[PDB]
């Protein structure tokens, strides 16, 4: 993900492309005018074009282009679909040459100001064999140190000096690298060997995000001090080029119109496969998400996917559905009404649904549904639809109390139902709000059964969920809200 530059301005992007790029070179960067948005900066015929990318919480919206689940999938799409990106006037913008960033601030292993002994205590406490980090040198300004743990007495910490000479980095001899990232990547593949023989293997960065549950308030205070939240979120975003798993089934011609957004697709390896269809009937835009409960993350139904939605719910034995959007928000349709009116009964293809009773709370409506296969009364089961209604049109809720009390009720419903399947969670595209609810539920469930004596690692949890559906958790404001929800839950114990 070298083409994303987290700390550059528009002017700096123009100069970088004009002095170090060619026609077809590109980078992406956060938008300094509109916080939370991003800009694609592309060079063409010796001129730079800036293309705005919005994310209000549901997807990345490329102005004059399509909607995507991550910046990496967006870049992958246009680099592999030439003449697909059109401009203002309608002319082709070619993304050909990523312009690599040299900034290490978004790398998991870069700690900046850190003493040799502070790094030793961190590596002693949370480090493993091959855990490493890079820090500024405390004696030679402008130089850095690579601190590695290999392995009382059986393990050690080795400090390797990295000198910076003319904006090139080296470990005292050999090759000179254009960035710390290149240096780390090289000595990851070609590990340094010590004179006496020890191999300084760079296996994984030192974890700094896993904390004890009781430490959340302190960590939140730290991140609240360009704030730590932004830095941690962007570092997580920098890992998304590891998650470009294939989505071939969703791109098939017969499945295209089963997607609310043509380029927001389920990974083939975790997609819910619909099994006994009408003699392509196996496709729905949905993924299994596994952390005790499992989830299905899915989009709001389209008119032509309501039948497939109920086949999924039936086949997977799901007994709880969590809907996190209104049907209509800001005059836009985000989910068709896939359930009957209270007391009514409808057939959706071969599936029959009765709306038994609705119960309203302030934050949500609960719909007691009875689902069965037509022609087979012995297949009936109750499906409890929790329709969250108070998520704001802009941003995230200011207080997590409503979301937390909602998930607490959903969790107890699920736990009270013997052998219930995954909980279905959906919004519009099924990645932003849907990922946020699912991540909070996963973290809360650890604390619910372990109290404060448990580790929580928010970005690791998100990355694990992002490997099972694209772009789970869309924004920094959602990232922050997840931390705020976890803090509030721990405090009300
Ligand atoms: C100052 C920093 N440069 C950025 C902030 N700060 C870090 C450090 N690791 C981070 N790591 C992640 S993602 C992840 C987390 C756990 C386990 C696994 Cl496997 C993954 Cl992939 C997401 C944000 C981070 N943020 C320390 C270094």
């Amino acid at each position: 993900r070298r083409w994303f530059h987290p700390n550059i301005t528009g002017v700096e992007a123009e100069n970088l492309l004009l002095t170090r790029g060619v026609d077809g070179s590109f980078l992406a960067r956060p938008s300094k005018s509109n916080p939370g948005d991003f800009t694609l900066s592309v060079r063409r015929n010796g001129a730079v074009t800036h293309i705005k990318i919005q994310n209000t919480g549901d997807y990345y919206d490329l102005y004059g282009g399509e909607k995507f689940a991550t910046l990496a999938e967006l870049v992958q799409y246009y680099m592999e679909h030439h003449g697909q990106l059109k401009e203002k006037n309608g002319d082709v913008i070619e993304l050909k040459y990523p312009l690599n960033c040299a900034d290490p601030t978004s790398e998991r292993w870069f700690h900046g100001h850190l003493s040799g002994k502070e790094a030793e205590k961190l590596l002693t406490e949370k480090g493993k064999h091959g855990s490493f980090l890079v820090r500024e040198s405390q004696s030679h300004p402008g130089d850095f140190v690579l601190s590695v743990r290999t392995g009382d007495g059986k393990s050690k910490v080795t400090h390797v000096m990295i000198r910076c000479q003319e904006l090139k980095y080296d470990v005292g001899g050999g090759e000179r690298f254009d960035s710390l990232t290149d240096l780390v990547e090289h000595y990851k593949k070609n590990p340094m060997v010590e004179t006496l023989g020890t191999v300084l293997q760079l296996k994984q960065p030192l974890n700094t995000t896993r904390i004890n549950a009781a430490e959340i308030e302190s960590r939140v205070r730290e991140l609240s001090k360009k704030q730590g939240f932004w830095e941690e979120f962007e570092t997580l975003q920098q890992q998304e080029c590891k998650l470009l798993y294939s989505r071939k089934e969703g791109q098939r011609q017969e499945n295209k119109n089963k997607n609310r957004y043509k380029n927001i697709l389920p990974f083939d390896h975790t997609r819910v496969v619909l099994h006994d269809g009408d003699p392509v009937s196996d496709y729905i835009n949905a993924n299994i998400i596994m952390p005790k409960k499992s989830y299905i993350a899915t989009q709001g139904c389209l008119q032509n996917t309501v039948n497939d939605f109920w086949r999924m719910v039936f086949q997977e034995n799901s007994r709880v559905i969590v809907m996190t959007t209104k049907e209509v928000e800001r005059g836009k349709s985000k989910c068709v009404k896939y359930w009957p009116d209270e007391y009514a009964l409808k057939e959706y293809g071969v599936m029959r649904v009765r709306n038994v009773k609705e119960s309203a709370a302030h934050d949500y409506t609960l719909r007691e549904l009875k689902l069965s296969k037509v022609g087979q009364g012995n297949t009936e089961r109750t499906v409890w639809q929790y329709h969250f209604r108070t998520w704001p049109d802009h941003g995230v809720p200011s207080d997590p109390g409503g979301v937390l009390d909602f998930l607490e009720e959903v969790h107890h419903k699920q736990e009270s139902i013997m052998d219930a399947g995954p909980v279905v969670v959906h919004c519009s595209a099924g990645i932003g709000r849907t990922g946020t609810f699912i991540v909070i539920d996963i973290l809360i469930d650890i604390i619910r059964e372990k109290g404060v004596d448990c580790d929580i690692d928010v970005p690791k949890t998100i990355q694990m969920v992002r490997s099972q559906r694209s772009g789970m958790v869309q924004t920094e404001a959602q990232y922050r809200f997840i931390y705020m929800a976890v803090q509030h839950y721990i405090e009300t114990l």
